[PDB]
């Protein structure tokens, strides 16, 4: 049997993450100075007789200072008086502040909030063109649509063009701060990822910040870090032990990776046990993956495929000695998430994560068939296997294990395939295969995803690429739309849905690949978040 030759690049990391020792001293320290900080930033949100403008501008600057998961409570009861308020003598940059929190956090503000900014035909009135800091909100604002918004249609094109106008000649820090909303929106960036550059490049570099705040902000996120570091510490020994690194050569070594897409499905310290499960699973499909894609049979996987559906160690006899190894890592890894998870009385919802593999990987094999078969199906169909192979379905399924708030209810609720879930499947499924296209159609993937858009249409590469552009926009909007309260469960458990959405365009963003070349957009990522701290 001939083996493919292994291309995958190594690991960029090396050791340098196994062994983590906190300094105790120091994070007790922080926590301490935290607390009253905490305490002052709590006496801030709740001072009265402050203006809306002001009012919004300190939920904003919390927010984007990574700090507001400590006062989520406060900032609720202030956004719903304000909702319930509805004013409506505002300039234009308050006006798109206040849609943008309110419909972040659910509330249904109207659009009609716009209209005295347009003219008649719902063109923004270019009037205002010379307004920055009403055009930078505008602008993010407009990332927050949904299907009822057409009013906001012409909102990122107008925001844009003279944004890119007027930056060159912006003061400091404010130009980088527009220069960097027009790369990354605030709306759909992973969040530990804005907060890092705004700290440091904007908030710590602002005339008029506010040196609590800041203060705050810095020691709460190296404090976080801190954690951060441990858990990748102990997901990177994790991994060491099993060594596949050396017993299956042909497969990815990018645990490190894998834990900077945990980190922002959730960043906070009472969801530390969700992402450690999370890493792990990543890890353990991508092995899956890989094994599927370049190195197993047409036979091989048959076998693999079946073990998977019936799940149980009876069933390693039927394996080569390589596949043998996964499985019972596969097999492994959920009874220690079942032992994990027992002094809760949590273990029986394991079993809605394993349903969930065993669809990702019945879908891998049939996408191995259609390439073996030389096969182009519809886009209808090639939808229908492709959506579960983005891991997706799998990957929020399994965000919710290490949450120890989450219900047999809310499991049942995701396992329906609930519209904002598929939405953010979607979006991961056409922005990959937007980014991955001529890779893969150098490799003969005759059956990826624009290839089946374009005979299905009968369009062009450009075409074709332009239609997915749009399935991805529709599912935004239906994302946004899926966190207008009332919510069917939890906002709790829709935020890693969201957070799934915000991971593919900053893993792909300017349609890099970022899957495959961790160099080239995820590595000064994990500097930043994992690496340096934030200098105080
Ligand atoms: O190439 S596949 O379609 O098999 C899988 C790919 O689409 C999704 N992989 C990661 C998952 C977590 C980070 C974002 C993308
Ligand atoms: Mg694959
Ligand atoms: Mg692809």
């Amino acid at each position: 049997i001939v083996r493919p030759v292994a291309d995958f690049s190594p690991s960029l990391w090396g050791d340098q993450f196994l062994s983590f020792s906190i300094k105790n001293q120091v994070a007790e320290k922080y926590a301490k100075e935290i607390e009253a900080l905490k305490e002052q930033t709590r006496n801030m949100l709740l001072a009265t007789g402050m203006k809306l403008a002001d009012t919004l501008n300190l939920i904003d600057t919390i927010e984007r200072l990574g700090i507001s998961y400590h006062f989520e409570k406060e900032i609720d009861d202030i956004l719903d008086q304000i909702y319930n308020q509805n004013s409506n003598c505002n300039d234009l940059c308050t006006s798109a502040l206040q849609f943008r929190l309110l419909r972040q956090h659910g509330f249904n503000i109207s659009p009609e909030i716009f209209s005295k900014f347009q003219d008649e035909n719902g063109k923004f009135k270019e009037s205002l063109a010379s307004d920055v800091l009403g055009l930078l909100n505008l602008y993010e604002a407009s990332h927050v649509r949904t299907h009822a918004d057409d009013i906001l249609e012409d909102a990122l094109a107008f925001s844009t063009i003279h944004l890119e106008s007027a930056a060159p000649h912006l003061k400091s820090p404010l130009r980088e701060q527009v220069t960097h909303a027009l790369e990354q929106c605030l709306h759909k960036g992973v969040p530990r990822v804005e907060t890092r550059f705004f700290i440091s490049s904007i908030y710590d570099k602002e005339q008029s910040k506010n040196n609590v705040l800041l203060r705050f902000a810095k020691l709460d996120f190296n404090l976080l870090q801190m954690l951060h570091k441990q858990e990748l510490a102990q997901v990177s020994r994790w991994w060491k032990d099993l060594d596949f690194v050396t017993t299956l050569p042909y497969a990815r070594d990018r645990v490190v990776e894998c834990y900077f897409w945990a980190l922002g499905v959730y960043f906070e310290p009472q969801y530390s046990q969700a992402r450690v499960m999370l890493v792990k699973t990543i890890s353990m499909i991508s092995i899956v993956d890989d094994t599927f894609d370049a190195y197993g049979t047409v036979k091989e996987l048959e076998a693999y495929t079946d073990a998977i559906q019936r799940w149980d160690i009876n069933e390693i006899d039927r394996l080569p000695d390589y596949m043998k190894i996964s499985y019972k890592a596969i097999l492994d890894l959920y009874k220690d998430y079942e032992k994990e998870l027992s002094s809760a009385g949590r273990s029986h919802i394991v079993c809605h994560a394993i349903e969930r593999m065993k669809e990702v990987v019945r879908n891998y094999n049939v996408e191995s068939t259609w390439f073996i078969e030389g096969y182009t199906p519809p886009v209808s169909e090639y939808l229908s296997n492709a959506l579960a192979t983005t891991t997706y379905y799998y990957l929020a399924t399994t965000s919710y294990l290490g949450m120890k708030s989450a219900t047999e209810q809310d499991f049942e609720w995701l396992s329906k395939n609930p519209k904002i879930l598929e939405a953010s499947v979607i979006i991961c499924r056409v922005i990959d295969d937007t980014a991955t296209y001529e890779v893969e159609k150098s490799r003969g993937q005759i059956a990826t995803g624009i290839e089946c858009c374009m005979r299905d249409y009968g369009i062009s590469t450009k075409e074709a690429m332009a239609k997915f552009q749009n399935m991805a926009e529709t599912a935004w909007k239906d994302i946004n739309e899926g966190l207008l309260r009332p919510t069917p469960v939890s906002t709790e458990f829709l935020t890693p849905i969201l957070n799934l959405a915000r991971i593919v365009e900053v893993t792909y963003i300017h349609n890099l690949d970022g899957y495959t070349h961790p160099e080239k957009v995820l590595k000064p990522h994990i500097i930043n978040l994992l690496v340096d701290s934030i200098k105080i």
